[PDB]
């Protein structure tokens, strides 16, 4: 039994029972492990784009190929001992050791790590790929070394890691079927050294079945920090005193690129021009208008977030030339040349063997904005004759399905979230090693194969990003494959939903006071809501 007062509820990114703590699985972490318990080198900041020292004192290229972090002085885990360089060598080092660790392929281009004191991490790299660099240094957890030294792979891979041992700000406390509690740490070095501390005595992240259960929550005032997706937000505001980030519309930031992922290896999404007819037959204006009630952004046909230092390497001829528009007579122009065509008369076009064309198109149940995206995408295309069979799975179904590829069509936006990279983008699209994996947790869910993409993912994430120029016309061309073959349909730009209420916590951030990003999603806890907990009041 928690007291009320000391206990922020958030909700909005636990959609199963929570079951793993393994900063090693970040997939099945639960919310908050990796942020709240455990570490990083750096927090990073979407608002602004900024990195901020968190274990990292400084970070600094020394040169083109050699990478060295300077640690903060008196950082400790949670069981008092010394969180040092050695502590960040082993978390690099043991995946050399276990190739099965998700991110063991960067030893394909980190040559090796020095360590001459106990405060200094030496990165020398065979092959220096920056841009995802830049994003390890936020999202890799720091983890004990002296915790994990002596265990083997299998037991790194499977173990849950109840009540992990880390270093950061909260400990697990307690879970069951519906919540995870997370309790303050309160001898936290973080506080000693940084002066920071997260307000909240507990963290509660709680779980729900659909977004209906959370607005009556957050109208009992039983949600604190919401990101679950909730319709009429004037209203909400107006009648309920619930807050939202912008006054106006769209009312939310946005935070992610959602599109339809398609099965590049199934008959016939297998097909390029049968993927196109797709994208033609695709109308957003109602999803954007209706479903969202104009609360989300419409994507052009590249899916650059608008809102992202993407946008500084936009690629506009390469849109203009080679870009889709909703055009439906063109779509069933296209089908009639491949030569799918209604043979027994129902509707729907056939094969050209004459085979019937049926494709689930699938999301997360609960999920209530996408499946009614996912209903208006089956009846746009019902009237192209492509017979569409809408599929909301739970939530850990949904997510087996993409990591194995077992689906037709599949609605989207996990790995395109806003990043200080659209190597980011490019990387959840085309991710050439989902080809030859069981589980591609990484992105290319569909399975899209192409021989020039991987050579052109390498070349942009060598590419230092201060090269406008050559960034520009790698994405470019990255963008020119995209288009021309739409392995994945970018539709609209997802609303980084977030409501608030004031009944027991105040401060949060909005527009008049947009000091950190509003994102409790696994994973995103250091790049902005963990610096909202440090700054919330307790309400009068
Ligand atoms: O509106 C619908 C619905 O929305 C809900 O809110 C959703 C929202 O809609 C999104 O769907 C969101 O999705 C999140 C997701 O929950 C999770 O937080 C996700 O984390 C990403 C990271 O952002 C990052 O991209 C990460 O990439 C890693 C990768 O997966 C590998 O693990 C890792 O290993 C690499 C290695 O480092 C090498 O660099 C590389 O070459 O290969 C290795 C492995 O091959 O590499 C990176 C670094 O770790 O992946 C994770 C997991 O994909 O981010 C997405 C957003 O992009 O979820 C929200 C919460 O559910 C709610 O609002 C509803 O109410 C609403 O109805
Ligand atoms: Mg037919």
């Amino acid at each position: 039994v928690l007291e009320r007062n000391e206990t922020m509820y958030y909700g909005g990114s636990l959609w199963s029972p929570p079951s793993n703590w393994n900063p090693f699985t970040p997939w099945n972490a639960v919310p908050g492990t990796t942020g709240l318990v455990y570490e990083t080198m750096f927090f990073y900041d979407p608002l602004t784009g900024n990195f901020d020292p968190w274990l990292a004192e400084k970070g600094e290229w020394l040169d083109s190929k050699t990478y060295r972090v300077v640690l903060r002085e008196g950082i400790y885990w949670h069981d008092n001992v010394p969180l040092t360089s050695e502590d960040v060598r082993f978390t690099f080092e043991i995946a050399k050791k276990y190739k099965g660790i998700h991110y063991s392929s960067v030893w394909e281009w980190l040559d090796h790590i020095e360590t001459p004191d106990n405060r200094t991490v030496i990165f020398v790299f065979k092959d220096p790929r920056y841009h995802e660099w830049n994003e390890l240094l936020y999202t890799l957890p720091i983890v004990p070394k002296h915790i994990w030294e002596e265990k083997d792979e299998t037991t790194i891979l499977q173990s849950s890691n109840e009540y992990p041992l880390g270093s950061g700000p909260y400990v697990a406390h307690s879970w069951d079927q519906n919540k995870m509690i997370f309790e303050r740490f309160e001898n936290w070095w973080g506080t000693k050294v940084m002066g920071v501390k997260p307000a909240p005595k507990y963290v509660v992240i709680v779980r729900v079945l659909s977004n209906n259960v959370a607005l009556g929550m957050l109208m009992k005032g039983e949600l604190d920090f919401s990101n679950f997706m909730l319709p009429g937000v004037p209203i909400l505001k107006k009648v309920y005193n619930l807050n939202t980030w912008y006054d106006e519309p769209p009312y939310h930031l946005s935070s992610t690129v959602v599109g339809l992922f398609l099965n590049a290896r199934k008959y016939p999404l297998s097909l390029p021009e049968f993927r196109r007819a797709i994208a033609m037959s695709i109308n957003a204006d109602p999803i954007v208008q209706r479903v969202y009630e104009g609360a989300v952004l419409k994507a052009d046909p590249l899916g650059f977030l608008p809102n992202s230092v993407w946008m500084k390497y936009y690629p506009k001829e390469v849109v203009e030339k080679h870009g889709f528009k909703y055009d439906p007579e063109e779509a069933k122009s296209i089908l009639d040349k491949l030569g799918f065509r209604d043979v027994n008369g129902d509707g729907f076009r056939e094969t050209p063997d004459g085979k019937p064309i049926k494709l689930t198109i699938e999301c997360p149940y609960g999920w209530t904005d996408w499946m009614q995206a996912i209903q208006v995408i089956v009846d746009q295309l019902k009237v192209v004759g492509i017979n569409a069979e809408p599929y909301f799975p739970d939530s850990s179904k949904y997510y087996e399905n993409m990591y194995k590829g077992e689906f037709d069509i599949e609605m989207n936006a996990n790995g395109t979230g806003i990043s200080s990279t659209p190597w980011t983008y490019f990387n959840t699209i085309f991710y050439p090693d989902a080809l030859e994996s069981e589980f591609s947790y990484t992105g290319n869910y569909g399975r899209y194969q192409n021989p020039e993409v991987e050579s052109l993912l390498e070349e942009l994430n060598r590419t230092p990003l201060d090269n406008v120029e050559k960034v520009t016309e790698l994405c470019g061309k990255l963008g020119e494959i995209l288009l021309k073959d739409l392995p994945f349909i970018p539709l609209w730009y997802g609303a980084m939903a977030f409501i608030t209420q004031d009944n027991v916590w105040t401060n949060w951030p909005n527009e008049h006071n947009p000091y950190a990003w509003p994102c409790g999603w696994a994973n995103w806890w250091q790049t902005g809501a963990l610096k909202i907990l440090f700054n919330l009041k307790p309400a009068k």
